[PDB]
């Protein structure tokens, strides 16, 4: 396990940890075996609408061969994501989301949360035009053994990870 300190010397998302969106600290080491898209998210943004309900519907349809969302809630774009945790919830449940939802962290600057700053680093976690965060939106997906196996933009819609999925179950 590493922590805000030594998150350079992780080698796996499985060394983290973060709390969800309840308070209660969720070690990341239980994704072990599953697949997992890891996505900065917000309420208000123009690009929630269609990334939700497409994260809903890979989850619905690929939850039983190990994929697993894990929702970032994220304030820094915008000012997209105002809202306290509770109501961030109260907003996931009307899309029925049934993945994990996590407390509003940071994931650019010094106070960014050391997962964010550990797959942003990742050789195959690396952006366009630097690394950092471009906006709401932006997935990981990690493999059943913690690793960055892609990073897609803001732009692209949750569907169009579909067809990377099934390489890794």
């Amino acid at each position: 396990h590493v922590g805000t300190d030594d998150w350079r010397c992780a080698r796996s998302m499985h060394e983290f940890s973060a709390k969800d969106i309840d308070g209660h600290m969720v070690n990341l080491d239980k994704y072990r075996g599953f697949v997992c898209i890891v996505t900065n998210v917000a309420s208000q943004c123009g690009k929630t609408e269609v990334n939700y309900t497409q994260l809903v519907d890979l989850h619905a349809r690929y939850a039983e061969c190990g994929l697993r969302i894990l929702a970032f809630p994220c304030n820094q774009f915008g000012k997209q994501e105002p809202g306290s945790n509770e109501e961030i919830k109260e907003f996931f449940a009307g899309y029925n989301f049934k993945g994990d939802l996590f407390s509003k962290i940071c994931v650019n600057g010094d106070d960014a949360h050391p997962l964010w700053k550990w797959m942003k680093i990742q050789p195959k976690g690396k952006g366009i035009l630097g690394n950092a965060i471009k906006w709401n939106f932006t997935k990981f997906l990690i493999d059943k053994n913690g690793c960055v196996v892609k990073r897609y933009g803001p732009m692209e819609e949750p569907l169009v990870i579909e067809k990377d999925l099934p390489h890794y179950f």
